[PDB]
């Protein structure tokens, strides 16, 4: 078969790709008891089984075998436009039950508030466990991944596209339950199935609680005595310890690190990390604690997150290193950074050769002696063939981040953590929790703990994009945050109270009391 | 072995990017009696065959694999940086003979005009024919080609880079012989060699003649009268002809089609396209015909090359179609196209979706109904199963190229072509040439028939990129341009004479005969 054969051979390569390039899988093999050989060999034979097979469907089957890896910077995406679509937005409480957040549609027979109880007779929590992945090990992380896939189903992300009317179960506030028929928004698909035209083929001849929001889903702390609204959302309220006394706290949500992308972001005014310069400023003089949400955070730029940092503490912050897979790719470019450091004496001789700027971060002196370690020891590595799991590098050889060298503040900080944050809102936490800077709170995040690098490569199974992770981060006192990811200070989950009606009261509340003790006893958050 | 195995993976690989993505193959088993199932077992073999291969030794394997389509698109490189220098330049007139004709180091016996009879006691010839490829068939554009590198060799590029001193049988200008014994300027490979590290890699345990430049190298062609001083080599010049009769001809020079790799190009200030439009108005007012050098040119952005022609016309000039091949992403692409100016009907609509001009067309109505068409032309050959070689269609659905609304020079001219023109440099004379706009002087043009794109994908062997060709452009009368390339109206080689002393004059001469020809008839008499 056509499709057979193409599949096959795209199937191979993906695995080829897995033993040059996926730095995560010896960590994989142990924590999960994942094979890569039990992987292919499955299926190869789901490929080979079927009869006359078409498109999709082996992409189906690729899109499972990168899946089988359970991780968030590992997946795969297709040339496909095919979807399904409910415009319900659900959201698990901590006692289990699934609340309606967000209906972004004007029909009105379920609303805000309501309780999801089935899905086409069948109960959530069932319809859930056939969107989970080969090796689910029903962490929160994984429970939200898939709830995210609930209502959405995508072509593009190897998904089996359902259609027509469905069934779904809701209980109404008051204790009454009711039973909505409702159709998903379902786009065909627009790209031909090769399977359907490979017959025809002759031979050649010539001649929001969306990931990502800007504002977040998290309502104002208190009276607001201040605000930005510039590019980030930002602001100053009060608060009240049970004392009667009354305390200048501030509000700032990183909605990601992938700057480029932020909502309404102008590439032609002045880079956010500018921006997030003068709201610290605003807060260095005009508040007494800082509150940071970073829930919901896809992460992004290394060099991005390193800077919003170094800008957040008047000392430096011991950051983790990288266990590196090698190939002389990674090789030219420490090269390259020898080459290009080479005659590098003074901090103004790093300016002129760095740009004196990395998405924020201060091009330093130490900043070209970072960079130039890094690398040697790159080059160290693939000389003594340590090259399938390097011993732990620093990215960019930054061994540590050093303050920004005009604003930076100094006073406490609480970080609110979630399911939903991943790579570099991983680290965020991390860095302000090894080098206890930072009060986190909230619940463990997702743990997607190495960098991402994507392949592009020509192919007829309309495969798009395959992204793999290609290093180990590895936490100081030697955790690994893959899978694990970081587990905040106080365990704080969102009650049904606070998702219900969607006012956080608890949530917020324990926040507050939670700050305004680190006001008070400055930071040292006993009780 | 590892290299070994590595090698055939990649190599495997490359084989199926021939299948699935390389346009012209039908037309290289045809014209080169080539053959891929045949061309892969031999390297196959080449590398099983060899005891302990090294990196190096496998990139030339799959550098001669690549070498064999004979197509200047279709090429690899590397991740190595062991290069052999020689500042030294040749350069073959038309006798047949090879002439020296430039020197880039200290005073040196090599004199400017000096023959070339051996290096290191083998004619140059011989020399130069183990720099051709598994399918050379001796033109022009080869053997340019091959001259390029026999005093530069990279192991970027796939070549055995020699090293110490050689001697280079030189022939004075007058008759007399010498050789002097040089030294190659070497760089020795920074990225380790995978064989000689496979051993210690233990598994991972857990926990100028420049082509493209500027200024190009024929001299001036008389007494400059008006020159520009922007990024662009033009001026203006007056030209007696065989009656005392004298004309103001005009010059400029189009190095390379990639306007943002020009020599000097200032990424902030205007783009390159707006300097020819004041270039030519000027031109327009103050010249009788123009001179269009040409020679090597690297080719660029098709766009680009659109909007340079579409200021050197009063009328529509027609465009060669391309054969592609399919894969899915291409038809996401025709969808793409048909999203995005699904409800354009104006020209201020059109402007408003794809821009005031694309690379300096300018976009009208027309544009988007091209763009339109070149939609649902590609889902018409998807769904019809012609993906292998489809049916000829035009880039972007421009079937013709539509007069600038501004700027449009109608008085005679004439290009200027040799041997080291490719893809758009290609283009630019043929449309020019099929049309009837212009003269088209100098020698048959490389033989770039197709567009390119690049493949990249981690692997051991040290891969950086494949290039390779996904189309085979056809002119109005069927032929091809791939090899075969474009024929001058007027064969003008560059004669011993010529080049002996850098003087051309012998070649200018001729061209101002043909210039002035040209001023003395409304002729272009389209019959």
């Amino acid at each position: 078969s056509l499709v057979c054969k193409n599949a096959l051979q795209d199937l191979s390569f993906l695995e080829h790709l897995l033993q040059v390039k996926y730095a995560p899988k010896t960590w994989k093999e142990q924590y999960l008891g994942w094979d890569l050989v039990q992987s292919s060999v499955s299926a190869q034979q789901k490929l080979r089984t079927q009869e006359n097979p078409s498109t999709s469907f082996c992409q189906q089957v690729l899109a499972d075998f990168i899946g089988g890896l359970n991780d968030f910077h590992a997946g795969v995406t297709f040339f496909a436009i095919e979807s399904a679509y409910l415009p319900y937005t659900v959201q698990k409480s901590s006692d289990g039950r699934f609340y309606f957040v967000d209906i972004m549609t004007f029909s009105s027979e379920i609303r805000v508030g309501d309780e999801l109880l089935e899905v086409d007779g069948a109960p959530v929590q069932d319809v859930l466990a056939t969107l989970y992945g080969s090796n689910h090990k029903g962490t929160a992380a994984e429970e939200s991944a898939a709830l995210r896939t609930l209502f959405s189903r995508m072509a593009s992300l190897g998904h089996k596209v359902p259609s027509g009317r469905t069934t779904l179960k809701i209980r109404r506030p008051f204790g009454t339950t009711r039973e909505v028929r409702v159709k998903w928004r379902y786009v065909p698909e627009g790209v031909g199935d090769l399977a359907t035209i490979a017959p025809s083929i002759r031979a050649p001849q010539l001649q929001g609680y969306n990931i990502g929001s800007t504002d977040g889903f998290l309502p104002v702390i208190g009276p607001v005595i201040w605000e930005s609204e510039g590019l980030f959302r930002a602001y100053i309220s009060s608060v009240t310890d049970g004392d009667g006394k009354s305390h200048k706290v501030g509000f700032l949500r990183i909605p990601t690190y992938s700057w480029q992308d932020m909502e309404d972001f102008d590439p032609s005014g002045p880079p956010p990390w500018e921006e997030f310069a003068k709201i610290i400023q605003v807060f260095s003089s005009n508040t007494e604690a800082l509150i940071i949400d970073q829930t919901n955070n896809p992460g992004g730029s290394v060099l991005y997150l390193y800077a919003l940092l170094s800008m957040l503490t008047d000392r430096p912050l011991e950051l983790p290193k990288h266990r590196m897979i090698l190939t002389q790719d990674e090789v030219v470019d420490a090269l390259d950074w020898l080459t290009l450091l080479e005659n590098v004496d003074t901090n103004v001789e790093s300016r002129l050769a760095l740009g004196d700027n990395m998405e924020g971060y201060t091009v330093d002196l130490q900043v070209a002696e970072y960079l130039k370690s890094f690398g040697r020891q790159v080059l160290n590595c693939w000389s003594k063939g340590d090259i399938e799991l390097s011993t732990p590098i620093p990215l960019f050889g930054f061994e540590k981040i050093h303050p920004h060298p005009r604003v930076q503040y100094s006073k406490p900080i609480c970080v609110l953590i979630n399911e939903q944050d991943f790579s570099c809102a991983d680290f965020f936490p991390v860095v302000l929790k090894d080098n206890d800077r930072a009060l986190i709170v909230g619940t463990r995040t997702a743990g997607a703990g190495g960098f991402v690098f994507n392949v592009q490569f020509p192919n007829r199974t309309g495969i798009k994009t395959c992204s793999l992770t290609g290093s180990l981060a590895v936490r100081e006192h030697g955790a690994f945050i893959e899978n694990i990811g970081v587990e905040p200070h106080i365990d704080l989950p969102f009650t049904a109270n606070d998702i219900r009606y969607k006012g956080y009261s608890e949530y917020l509340d324990k926040v507050k009391k939670l700050v305004c003790q680190l006001i008070n006893n400055d930071g040292t958050i006993i009780l």
